[PDB]
């Protein structure tokens, strides 16, 4: 009988907007902390240190010192034992360290800890660890908001994000950095889930719309915030601190947001629920029907389609999170990318939804997965000669794939006895977080041809979309 009480106290109004703003604003920095492993763990051009150069015709010295590499470049992992002056066989690996190109980035973790050459596999493992941390933190938090509340967990998760992010920027050794990024990921997942649930609960029956949409926009924009912040600060120690600093103020000001009143009723804290509802009514200025609340009212108040949905969620998560953390391979001028994936995301998603809803729900679901997979696959076919076409296809593909989590959540998830969709969205999204940890691990196939990762990332979504047509 809670919706009757909610209609009695308010609905829409003023408080539901202020709370919405204050709970959606964290989402931008939550995205910023998640896409940060693209300007922090960036790989600049590296050479082998040689005594003849870099102190104790520069082009001639570079030619004699290092053997040439295959890709029209000097070798990045080998060095001549002695200066081969015969150039107007016997090679040894780098042992005095490397030298890097300090022209776009001042200091990355790759530069700091030498995650190049033989120890190349370490880099595509930090992102996998981070995503596994998100999955684990989201799994634990579910049975954590039923014994501690729903607003306290949000504030404590804010504090954990801030402290762990600040501490992770001062570590001198790689495993400590990985562990603290794991903790950051878990706390971020907790923040995500608790914010979503809090936005759902306090809103009236029209929460399915706006509210849930207002979340996504958060990400989209956030993307651009990540891009701008990255363009701002170049060093990697001063990027993590600058990103994790706001969360302390977020935790400080999150001490006044009212806690969800529906949860308080089921546990037995009637007085707190009364105070909460009265203060919400006072904020909403609907202090006319509140006198009816005299405790007693609240005292009396107290299979194939599923598999298709799981496959679609898995394909979307796997492709997006195994391809959008390596944007240095999709083009150039990285700061312009990762800042064009929201400005393309919004118009494309709205236009595609509006245009394809009328044709049919299954048609829209199918067309949202074949198109971006084919777009990504077509990136290989084009050569390097046209860079604009080389980069626009990837942006269009990512923007179109971003519409999947919107189309398959609000328009889909009704493919069931139609009792409540909250038991289906989470079930589908579990495979989305469980398919991203199996993501960047594909990029470990750089050896044995470089086209295989892109080929897999292009064939998986198209196969999932083609299988989606087999509903009957
Ligand atoms: O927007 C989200 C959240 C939603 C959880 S949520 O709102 C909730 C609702 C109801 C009950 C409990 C919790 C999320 O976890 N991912 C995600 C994380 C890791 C891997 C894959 C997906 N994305 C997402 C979607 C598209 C593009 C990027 C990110």
């Amino acid at each position: 009988a809670f919706p009757e009480l909610l209609d009695r106290v308010g609905g829409r109004g003023r408080f539901q907007l202020l709370q919405a703003v204050a709970l959606v604003t964290p989402i931008l920095w939550v995205t910023t902390q998640s896409m940060l492993e693209n300007f922090s763990a960036a790989v600049p051009h590296h050479r082998c240190w040689v005594p003849l150069l870099d102190n104790s015709g520069r082009d001639v010295l570079l030619a004699v010192s290092i053997p040439p590499g295959p890709d029209q470049r000097p070798h990045q992992c080998l060095r001549f034992r002695q200066p081969q002056w015969q150039l107007i066989a016997d090679t040894e690996p780098c042992e005095d360290g490397w030298v890097y190109d300090h022209s776009t980035f001042r200091s990355t973790i790759v530069t700091t800890w030498d995650l190049v050459c033989d120890s190349q596999a370490l880099r595509p493992m930090a992102q996998s660890i981070f995503l596994a941390g998100i999955l684990v933190g989201a799994a634990v938090c579910g049975h954590a908001s039923d014994r501690f509340g729903r607003r306290r967990v949000l504030t404590w998760s804010y504090l954990l994000v801030s402290v762990s992010g600040t501490i992770a920027a001062l570590m001198p050794t790689f495993p400590l950095y990985c562990l603290f990024r794991f903790l950051v990921a878990s706390a971020v997942a907790g923040v995500m889930m608790n914010t979503a649930s809090l936005l759902m609960e306090w809103t009236s029956a029209q929460a399915g719309p706006l509210m849930m949409t207002l979340n996504a926009l958060g990400f989209s924009f956030g993307q651009v915030l990540t891009g701008s912040v990255a363009y701002g600060v170049r060093s990697w120690r001063m990027l993590q601190l600058a990103v994790s600093a706001p969360f302390f103020l977020f935790f400080v000001y999150s001490w006044w947001l009212p806690e969800s009143a529906r949860w308080l009723i089921t546990v037995g804290r009637l007085d707190q629920s009364l105070r909460e509802l009265q203060r919400v009514a006072a904020v909403n200025r609907r202090k006319a029907e509140a006198d009816t609340l005299t405790v007693e009212v609240l005292r009396s108040a107290m299979r194939l389609r599923t598999f298709i949905s799981m496959l679609c969620w898995f394909a979307f998560g796997f492709t997006f999170f195994g391809l959008a953390l390596d944007l240095q391979a999709l083009g150039s001028n990285i700061f312009l990318l990762q800042a064009l994936i929201g400005i393309v995301d919004l118009p494309v998603k709205m236009g595609s939804l509006l245009l394809l809803s009328r044709l049919g729900r299954r048609l829209c679901q199918a067309s949202s997965l074949v198109l971006p997979g084919l777009c990504i696959l077509a990136n290989i076919l084009v050569p390097r000669e046209m860079g604009i076409l080389r980069s626009s296809l990837a942006v269009l593909g990512l923007g179109s794939l971003g519409a999947a989590f919107t189309c398959v959540t609000i328009f889909s998830s009704e493919l069931f006895p139609t009792v409540i969709r909250m038991t289906a969205v989470g079930l589908g999204q579990v495979a989305a977080r469980g398919g991203a940890m199996l993501g960047p691990l594909v990029r470990l196939l750089g050896v044995y041809g470089s086209w295989l990762p892109l080929l897999v990332y292009g064939v998986v979504p198209v196969l999932s979309g083609l299988a989606a047509l087999l509903l009957p």
